[PDB]
């Protein structure tokens, strides 16, 4: 199985309440030991496709994503919806506060992808693991 | 145009005669600052796809390559020459010696791919950049 260093670590720091985020290529992502840069051009790899992969290897209760997806990128969220399990919250704020949220005090990691849709970004808050 | 930036910082620090690297994803790159790992998932981001975008900010002179990608990967070999110019020299060395350049002194970075196709390992040697 192959997966990413970064992430696997990050994963493994995880714990309930904390959050790890996906997040597009021009999210303004904070220079720390957080960020993690997977994107390689335009579009690669996708901020879904992160995403299908990271859900794998977690225990999710909410995610946080921008009101203005809805308007916005419309077609990333029926993605979004259509991933994820019917049972778990999905809690919208403003997109500047999820901008916030990168610097969340339980802000295990931010990985950044290729993607260039707009309000591609997601936050994941652990369960109990 | 979206950027790596610890592709885009390796490249800023690279001069003639200086390596860089792209490799699958059980390549057995060591745990240090050269380690840039892009993987996601088995095969994403493809070798051939982070290659490409590698040599359009780079000035490459020579590749290294295993002996072993004849045999063992010739499409992969057949897709890395369709992507180099004409006018850049091609090595083939054994690939416990591909192993052996990720600590190179002169290696200035290891990109890790998802790529799981065996062989696909590469060495960029760079040119005159000034
Ligand atoms: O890329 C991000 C958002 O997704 C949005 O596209 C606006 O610019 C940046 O904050
Ligand atoms: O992935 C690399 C090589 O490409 C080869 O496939 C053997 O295993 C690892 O050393």
């Amino acid at each position: 199985a192959v997966l990413n260093e970064h992430i696997s670590k990050a994963i493994a720091t995880i714990g309930h309440f904390d959050l790890l985020t996906i997040n597009d290529a021009g999210m303004p992502i904070p220079n720390d030991h957080r960020r993690i840069d997977l994107a390689v051009t335009k579009n690669l790899p996708r901020f879904i496709d992160v995403l299908a992969t990271v859900l794998e290897e977690m225990e999710i209760q909410k995610i946080y994503l921008a009101e203005e997806i809805k308007e916005h990128n419309p077609t990333q969220l029926q993605q979004i919806k259509q991933l994820i399990s019917s049972e778990i919250e999905i809690i919208f704020i403003p997109h500047e506060e999820m901008k916030s949220n990168l610097a969340h005090p339980l802000n295990k990691g931010n990985i950044r992808t290729g993607e260039t849709t707009p309000y591609s970004n997601i936050a994941l808050e652990s369960n109990v693991t």
